[PDB]
């Protein structure tokens, strides 16, 4: 699985370590698969806004080859949404989280697809 | 909707707000969506080619839930990239702009999906 | 076709000229699509972290109009961690690729859609 966060704040590398720890967590659980296959990043965007304010505001894409569904999808972004509140100060309904259901074959890990 | 730009240009804060300004006001026009629902930002890469060379280029990533069809992309599209021309300088002709239809249950807002 | 790396390595820009000169060669020869349709771009991320570790590791997001199956992605995925272990130092097996099949719809240059 594969989970990226987008936000302009400006969060300190420990800020990140504690955040893509708690972002890993919650992935590999909910999804039921192992941490090693678990992938997480940050970016430190420009400016974002939301609802034409530019106030604070997240977005994360999670993709996973299978394991996408309404109440699966909803326990990520509830457990996202409330690190990135805790770590970033972002409240979490400025966050939107977005989920892609990619086939095997579409997932390369070095030179072998899934 | 959600609407990410993504430049090798290093853009001025002032630049990117005028953008995005411009974005989200497109993006709900297009989409017939209220303001509050859109989601806009930008994000300064590291190098750009397109087409074989470095000269300035930008890729937007446009999302929503329903809305994307042939006639309201190339609107969009028409929009995001003159907008990225009159702001960032980029010619129109260098921008790549692709469109994602999501389901409901694959966008969350905080905890709750749609 | 678009190829965008994500890797918190602080990559030279004379890095990332040749990693994507070798990226763009690359997704142009296993689509068969012209070089002068290719997109290619390094986004330096915050952290990243893949299987519990903060070694260094990347993702790549490719897309194409048609042209996406489990043959040519994987030669697709075979040449771009080679590349990116090559220039980066990142182990080809901590470097995910995924792969996107667009609608000619779902994809603009300028004003215009495919």
């Amino acid at each position: 699985p594969k989970c990226m966060i987008f936000c302009p704040v400006a969060a300190t590398p420990a800020q990140q370590d504690a955040l893509l720890k708690d972002a890993e967590k919650a992935v590999a659980d909910a999804l039921g698969k192992p941490l090693s296959y678990v992938m997480v990043g940050y970016s430190q965007t420009g400016q974002m806004r939301f609802g034409g304010s530019s106030d604070p505001c997240a977005f994360i894409r999670v993709a996973s080859i299978g394991g996408i569904t309404s109440s699966t999808n909803c326990k990520i972004a509830a457990a996202l949404s409330a690190a990135c509140e805790r770590h970033l100060g972002v409240p979490k309904n400025r966050i939107y989280t977005t989920f892609t259901n990619k086939s095997p074959s579409e997932w390369a890990m070095g030179d072998r697809t899934f």
